[PDB]
């Protein structure tokens, strides 16, 4: 069981639910490769078993009567269909802890927390589009967001899957530009082509948001324009560089993953969206400082007439913490959910001793978790972490297109 | 087999290739990873020939002349003494590979400017004192820093080591109180407490340099007081905020490990101290705000009359920020070489870039070649990195009691 120190207290625990892990990472005992962005029916069985186990654990009922009936009813529906269905119940029990489990995720404090959504009954592409309406609407609640998930079928022998081909429900086009730049977001230049390939419109903005593409199962995707009064969005202002109100920028309230896979006891979810609040590091340092992002550092430290010629005047690093405050400002100006990453980072803290006495110890992946500006500072930084795969889980999957 | 490593800044790929020379095997396994944590007769001809080929390869003279000879003068060396000598050559070939290969250095750029000073003749305290008394003169040289390694003899069956009892050549005291708490640096207490136990006089404050507990083979140690002239500190103070000076901080010039085990061709050298310069971040941001050190943080923000009652108003980004301009500035004007950590990430790309081309690679630890401030500010925040173990190395070692 691997020790684990904290440097900054001495606190030393072992993790022994990493023994645990099932589904295997990219390491070996040659080389680390934690780094990396991007590392048969009776399998079924064995994955459904031990969720079920998982289950009926959560509901301190394990090894009782509804338990080996679950056990049997799952493992006869397998025989007999090849596949099983989730209990209500269960599939929000699987939801919570997919987001438990899973190591890059800094706000875990509130995995038990979470609305769930189940859309395992949708037919099409239009009345995904409704469900998801209703999603955005439910989480962003006129600012005071609300942790939410909905579940679309699962993947099923026969049928093609339900895919959202948007990475997140709302994201602002980038169009590669006239001199070859790009205008608006460069992450989202494949996905904004993909738009108007199929039929959109586009505009010229920097902040425009992208339509969605939905995709029924056996079925090209279809375009849906989001209502502009669903996508709640914050102009950004700084409280004393009342310059850089002039600078135009905004971000969206409401962050929504929707290209990931949920996995619940070996079922795969292709489209499960779901949605937490940002933390203002993900908007003011990664999403605007970024070189391949909005990439405003440097206009903003001329602007704060920091000296930009040598790098150890610092002026990145002061451009960038006002950034920060900027968007921590402008968000509670205008009354929407934020956290700072000093608040997260202690109440990831929080989370991991949570975890050490529930389950005996907490999958992180510590480059993930230590934010991106100010790292020593917060409290994770300090913090050896252990990373591997636990299921229910999100997981990366491979574009649809 | 060969990993694929992406850069997501610039969109580039490569294969480290270099990962299949591994030797010593770390921590991680496909099943959980442990990259985040800080610490995880004849096989000597093994090390001894791998060590003498790459020797030869690198001065373009692989299987010629000379290299047969000198495999079989070490054949004999270890059939007629169980171990062996390294040619002068040799030794300085070894530690620049040490150096080259050490995956936590974000320096590795200067690889190749490294002066080696050959104490292998030494034998007692005093004559290592004397070496450490150089080297630290040499290093320092008036400000203009030079990188710099004292080998002393290699360890041998039968005899007690060479082992220098500091982490440091420079480190200041850390006194404990009629309350627990730490006068000085926390980090340093326990050396603080043996020098202490072995007759050192302490002195009363937050800067006391401590004394060398130097160990020659098979003695305990004996205390000696480094020359106060040899010994270059500089005194912090900001450019712009003239209070700052009035807060006493000061830092070394010289950053010289000297705990840490030298390893050559199966040959061990626990003492074995080498030096560079400061990044300026481990002085600025590390050194003086981590809680577990000298905690100043708070201290500045309140100089700074920050709102530190809110963790939103990133009070403590700020204060980190400035503290960190002091350290550069406070260098710069005392002409003491250093480094800030934007020029020294975009230095380490370019050694990675280099690295590529010569060996196909590059062992690299991202959890310390990131900065603790300002992380994905820099370049090495985005490129993906492979972590490995190869051989010349600097390994940790157990202390001496
Ligand atoms: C409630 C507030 C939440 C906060 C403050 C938060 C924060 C974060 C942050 C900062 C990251 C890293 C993002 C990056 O650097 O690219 C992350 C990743 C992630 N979060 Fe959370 N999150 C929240 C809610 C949720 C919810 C509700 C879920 C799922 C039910 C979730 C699941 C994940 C996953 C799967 C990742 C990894 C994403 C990836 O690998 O690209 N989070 N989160
Ligand atoms: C010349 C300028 C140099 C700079 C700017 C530099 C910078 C750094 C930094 C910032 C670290 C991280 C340590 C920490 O975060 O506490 C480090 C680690 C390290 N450096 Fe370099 N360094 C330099 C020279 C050298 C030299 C000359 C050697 C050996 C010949 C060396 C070998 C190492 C090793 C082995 C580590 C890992 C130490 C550990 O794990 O505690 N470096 N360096
Ligand atoms: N509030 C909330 C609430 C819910 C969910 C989220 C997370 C938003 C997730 C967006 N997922 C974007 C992404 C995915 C993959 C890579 C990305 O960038 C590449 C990259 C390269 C090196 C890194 C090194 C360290 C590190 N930590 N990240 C790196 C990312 C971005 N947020
Ligand atoms: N200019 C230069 C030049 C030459 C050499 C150096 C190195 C200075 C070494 C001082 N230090 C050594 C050390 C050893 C072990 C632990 C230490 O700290 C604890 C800790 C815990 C977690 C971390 C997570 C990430 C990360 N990056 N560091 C961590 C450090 C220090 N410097
Ligand atoms: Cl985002
Ligand atoms: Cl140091
Ligand atoms: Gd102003
Ligand atoms: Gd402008
Ligand atoms: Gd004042
Ligand atoms: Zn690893």
């Amino acid at each position: 069981f691997p020790r684990v120190k904290n440097w900054e207290v001495g606190s030393i625990t072992y993790d022994t639910l990493s023994a645990q892990a099932q589904q295997d990472g990219p390491c070996t005992p040659r080389r680390c490769l934690g780094s990396l962005v991007f590392p048969a029916p009776e399998q079924l069985l064995s994955q459904a078993r031990d969720f079920i186990n998982q289950y009926y654990s959560s509901i301190k009922r394990s090894g009782s009567q509804a338990h080996e009936q679950r056990l049997q009813e799952v493992e006869a529906e397998v025989a007999a269909t090849g596949t099983y269905q989730l209990r209500e119940s269960e599939l929000v029990f699987g939801a919570k802890q997919a987001w438990r489990n899973a190591p890059r995720c800094v706000g875990r404090i509130q995995w038990g927390k979470l609305q769930v959504f189940d859309a395992r009954d949708c037919r099409s592409a239009q009345e995904m589009f409704t469900y998801i309406c209703n999603h955005i609407k439910y989480a962003t609640n006129r600012g005071n967001l609300r942790s939410a998930i909905t579940v679309f079928p699962q993947r099923c022998p026969g049928r093609g899957d339900f895919r959202i081909w948007n990475s997140q429900l709302v994201r602002y086009a980038g169009y590669r530009q006239q001199d070859g730049s790009v205008r608006g977001d460069p992450a989202n230049v494949e996905i904004t082509e993909l738009c108007i390939q199929h039929g959109w419109t586009p505009g010229n903005g920097r902040f425009d948001v992208l339509p969605l593409l939905l995709q029924a199962p056996d079925e090209p995707p279809e375009l849906f324009l989001l209502p502009p009064e669903l996508v709640l969005e914050v102009p950004l202002e700084h409280p004393t560089l009342e310059w850089f109100a002039a600078l135009g920028l905004r971000w969206y309230a409401l962050p929504a993953v929707s290209n990931m896979l949920l996995e619940i006891g070996g079922l795969e979810f292709p489209a499960a969206p779901f949605s937490g609040w940002y933390m203002s590091t993900e908007i003011g340092t990664r999403n605007l400082c970024d070189p391949h992002r909005y990439n405003i550092l440097e206009d903003v430290a001329v602007c704060m007439d920091l000296d930009t010629r040598t790098t150890s005047s610092l002026w990145k690093d002061k451009a960038a913490v006002e950034i920060n405050v900027a968007v921590l400002h402008s968000y509670q100006l205008a009354k929407v959910t934020i956290v700072d990453h000093h608040a997260a980072t202690a109440s990831f803290m929080k989370h991991l001793e949570n975890e050490q006495k529930a389950r005996g110890g907490c999958p992180a992946d510590w480059a993930w978790i230590v934010p991106p500006i100010s790292g020593s500072l917060t409290p994770v930084f300090h913090q050896e972490m252990v990373n591997y795969f636990l299921s229910p889980a999100f997981r990366y999957q491979p574009d649809p297109w």
